[PDB]
C-alpha cells in the first residue's frame, strides 16, 4: 500500500535526504524473511489511519533481504542492531534516535508513535 522509494546504499540514502530536505522522512528497513516486516505490511501500513498520517512524509525503504555488502554497509552506517527497524529524519535531515521503531507496532500504536515523533 505505501509508496516507498527504494534506496540501496549509503550514498543513495544521502542523496535522497538531500532531495527531501524541507520535508520529513521515514526509512523502513525491510527483509523478506523478517516476520515483523510482513506484519507491518499486513496490519499497520495497510491501515488508512497510518497511510493518511504519512501522506506528507517522504517514504524510503531499504530491502536488506540478501544481506549483501551494500546492505551490510548501510546497516553499519545507520548503527542498526537488527530488523525490524524504522528510522525517521526531520525536515532538516536530522535523525532523532528516540523515534526509531525496533519492534512490531499495530496501527494505533504506530500512529501514536508518529504523533509523538
Amino acid at each position: 500500500h505505501l509508496n516507498f522509494t527504494q534506496i540501496k546504499t549509503v550514498d543513495e540514502l544521502n542523496q535522497a535526504l538531500v532531495e527531501a530536505k524541507g520535508k520529513p522522512v521515514m526509512l523502513d528497513l525491510y527483509a523478506d524473511w523478517c516476520v515483523a516486516c510482513k506484519e507491518f505490511e499486513k496490519y499497520t501500513f495497510s491501515d488508512p489511519q497510518v497511510q493518511k498520517a504519512l501522506a506528507d512524509t517522504v517514504l524510503l525503504q531499504a530491502n536488506v533481504t540478501a544481506n549483501d555488502a551494500q546492505d551490510v554497509a548501510l546497516l553499519k552506517h545507520l548503527n542498526v542492531l537488527g530488523l525490524p527497524t524504522i528510522l525517521f529524519f526531520d525536515g532538516q535531515g536530522q535523525e532523532h534516535p528516540q523515534a526509531r521503531v525496533t519492534g512490531f507496532m499495530d496501527a494505533e500504536t504506530f500512529s501514536a508513535h508518529l504523533r509523538d515523533r
